[PDB]
């Protein structure tokens, strides 16, 4: 229980049907460059297969990111070999999970691409490999040196075309996403009409920062009307052509994440609210971005000093635990003074009703009465830290991530309750799971 909490009222709706979240929501962004030591992505790396296997029974590994510029491809910069293809095979059989590879359009040559998409196809295979994309966030190749100022669609839309045709050459069964860039009306709306024919669906990607002093916890638990506008132009983009959309690369902040807000436990907090958000607006899934010891990654380490889980990784713990299903109507009431408290209702894939909150007020405690659940008994697992600005302290259902994604809840808490009443401290998190 909480001293003086806003009370607020969450009603289900189990009439009030969203989306259904595919089993393949979840998912991890990395750099092509890891590529260029074949112990990281390796069967042989049985930690990180444990950090990603706890995130999901199905997901989606990315690589691609800034590095895939300079990475290169070589059947004997950095270089990839087929010893890294090889093993990164064995690594997603270790995981269940699928594969989104990264191809050097920004420096690398058509017929190089085709000779390294046809012995991923070789290796890795059809069922495991959901696309290729050809370039990371091309629309920024000039910042970046890639490309000449004069870059810009039309230009892309001829190296995609070079790119594509000199793969389905070599690998006729090849599949596509793209543009692999930020949400924008002059690179990713013209890429989905041109294109919609050969790509499976559209990559996109998010940043909760904008164009700095400004990115704070506070901004960082607000909601984010940019999001919402990006959200909206992905959906018309799928009523228009067909295609679904993926967020493939995001984080907390770009340029590595900010130290004091992406390596905190207010970073859990906005990725298990990201996920719901994106998953009831009908994202397809997630690639948060990280590796190294970066301030926003989710999983911190090497294979010689190991992996841990940072603060990120307990907002994606939440949502693996909740598991699939379909989004329920979950309105809150009285909330004007905890309007940071967002709630999200499921239908299992078991059947059994679950709510994930996320009380992203920095200052208010809060009090949920709730209606519409019909149960004979609800569980809580709180997603905790002893402050928003943590980097450590973070819990999950009274237990940390130990070792290789090792994770079991240690506290049992019953919810009180037609109706449940359930406390959350100011900047905490909770997973409710009805029998
Ligand atoms: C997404 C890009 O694809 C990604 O590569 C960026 O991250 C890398 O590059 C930036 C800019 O140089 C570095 O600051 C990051 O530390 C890099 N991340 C990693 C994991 O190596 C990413 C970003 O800006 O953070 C997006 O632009």
């Amino acid at each position: 229980t909480t001293s003086s909490p806003v009370r607020v009222g969450l009603s289900v709706d189990a009439s009030a049907l969203g989306h259904t979240i595919p089993p393949d929501y979840t998912g991890l962004s990395y750099e092509q460059a890891q590529m260029a030591n074949p112990n990281y992505f390796s069967g042989a790396n049985t930690q990180l297969a444990g950090f990603l296997r706890t995130l999901g029974r199905q997901g989606v590994l990315r690589i691609g990111g800034n590095t895939s510029e300079y990475t290169f491809w070589n059947r004997h910069r950095e270089v990839i070999t087929p010893e890294a293809v090889n093993n990164l095979s064995e690594f997603l059989d270790k995981t269940g999970w699928k594969l989104i590879y990264g191809l050097n359009l920004g420096k690398g040559t058509p017929e190089n691409a085709a000779d390294e998409a046809a012995y991923v196809m070789e290796t890795i295979g059809a069922d495991r490999l959901l696309a290729f994309q050809l370039g990371n966030e091309p629309d920024l190749f000039y910042r970046n040196g890639i490309r000449p100022a004069s870059y810009d669609f039309a230009a892309y839309a001829g190296d995609w075309q070079r790119f594509f045709t000199a793969i389905r050459k070599r690998v006729p069964n090849a599949p596509f996403a793209g543009p692999d860039t930020a949400y924008n009306t002059k690179w990713l709306v013209p890429f989905a009409d041109k294109f919609k024919h050969d790509v499976k669906f559209i990559s996109s990607h998010y940043y909760a920062e904008g164009p700095d002093p400004s990115m704070t916890i506070e901004r960082l638990m607000k909601p984010n009307p940019r999001l919402l506008g990006e959200t909206a132009g992905l959906k018309q983009v799928e009523a228009d052509t067909g295609l679904p959309f993926r967020l493939t690369e995001t984080n907390s902040c770009y340029q590595g994440g900010k130290q004091g807000v992406s390596d905190t436990f207010a970073a859990a907090l906005w990725a298990g609210d990201l996920m719901y958000q994106q998953a009831a607006a009908g994202s397809t899934g997630i690639n948060f971005h990280g590796g190294g010891y970066g301030w926003y990654t989710p999983v911190a380490g090497t294979p010689e000093d190991g992996f841990i889980a940072r603060p990120e990784y307990y907002g994606m713990l939440l949502f693996a635990q909740a598991g699939a299903g379909q989004l329920l109507g979950a309105k809150l009431t009285d909330n004007s003074a905890a309007p940071l408290l967002t709630a999200y209702a499921l239908r299992g894939t078991d059947g059994r009703t679950r709510i994930a909150l996320f009380n992203k007020n920095l200052d208010a405690d809060v009090e949920v009465a709730i209606s519409g659940v019909a149960s004979p008994s609800g569980t809580v697992l709180r997603l905790e830290a002893p402050r928003a600005d943590d980097t450590t302290d973070v819990t999950f259902g009274g237990a940390p991530v130990g070792a290789s994604g090792s994770w079991s809840p240690l506290v049992q808490e019953y919810v009180p309750g037609g109706q449940f009443v359930l406390h959350m401290r100011k900047a905490s998190g909770a997973l409710l799971e009805f029998a």
